[PDB]
């Protein structure tokens, strides 16, 4: 599709057999997912931002769905405000800024 | 211009005759620049990000051109890393995502 900025770029995500919203994120590296199990073995990371550090938990080669789009790659998860959708995720599935 | 997510999609804006480097933001819903010293009447104010919230100085009504685009809006002056623009300019300068 193409989505205009006027809201947020929330969509819907499926991962683990669940439903989420996230937010499609230009400015994010990489991808954070709110506080969940997910099946697999996992890292302990650290990610910053805007007021510092907060510690996740790395899954790789996780299969997600944006939109009825497939990518899989890395999957942080932890104590986000919102889930991320980064840029090693928006790549694969085809994601560009137009004006 | 269509910009791809391979690299952080940083551009070149002007502010004040001056140019820099800033980050296109689809997740943030506001502006946000390095530590500068502009005339006129500021607020303070709070925002949040990743790791908790920092302190900065709202200015309304400021222009910025981003690639030869006009946007006026508000901005906050802080001490973030990397200039953000946000939704709040972006929509401006007709900006979307597609895939
Ligand atoms: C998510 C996280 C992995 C990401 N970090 C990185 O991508 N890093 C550290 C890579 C990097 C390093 C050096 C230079 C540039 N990039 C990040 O926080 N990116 C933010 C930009 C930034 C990078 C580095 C250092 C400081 C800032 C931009 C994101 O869009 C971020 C996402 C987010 C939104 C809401 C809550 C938590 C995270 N936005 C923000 O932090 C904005 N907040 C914001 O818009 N809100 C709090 C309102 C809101 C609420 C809900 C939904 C959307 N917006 C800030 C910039 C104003």
């Amino acid at each position: 599709p193409q989505i205009t900025l006027w809201q947020r770029p929330l969509v819907t995500i499926k991962i683990g057999g669940q439903l989420k919203e996230a937010l499609l994120d230009t400015g994010a590296d990489d991808t954070v997912l709110e506080e969940m199990s997910l099946p697999g073995r996992w890292k302990p990371k650290m990610i910053g931002g805007i007021g510092g550090f907060i510690k996740v938990r790395q899954y790789d080669q996780i299969l997600i769905e944006i939109c009825g789009h497939k990518a899989i790659g890395t999957v942080l998860v932890g104590p986000t405000p919102v889930n991320i959708i980064g840029r090693n995720l928006l790549t694969q599935i085809g994601c560009t800024l137009n004006f």
